[PDB]
């Protein structure tokens, strides 16, 4: 399994334990659903791992829905970028960085 990239909301799960009063994506609702508005903060995260100026956050979004059709999460705009996570394929897809 190659290692030379960002995960995508893997790797953004492990911000959100170190939110540190969060600053780019959260936990927001007081009630449940994950939440997510500054996709661009994480984006940044890849031109640092990817290191390609050519793309930031384009690939990112596109995955997100990827995501919802993966079973790996989901998304709302009833709370703006509200992703939760689809059950019916998580068996192994919610696993922490190495």
């Amino acid at each position: 399994p190659g290692s030379g990239q960002i995960q995508l909301w893997q790797f953004l799960l492990e911000l959100l334990s170190d939110s540190a009063n969060a600053s780019c994506i959260t936990w927001e609702g007081t009630n449940g659903e994950f939440k997510m508005t500054d996709p661009d903060e994480v984006a940044r995260r890849w031109g640092e791992r990817k290191s390609k100026p050519n793309m930031n956050y384009d690939k990112l979004s596109r995955a997100l829905r990827y995501y919802y059709d993966k079973n790996i999460m989901t998304k709302v705009h009833g709370k703006r970028y509200a992703y939760k996570f689809d059950f019916h394929g998580i068996a192994q897809a919610l696993q922490p960085h190495p």
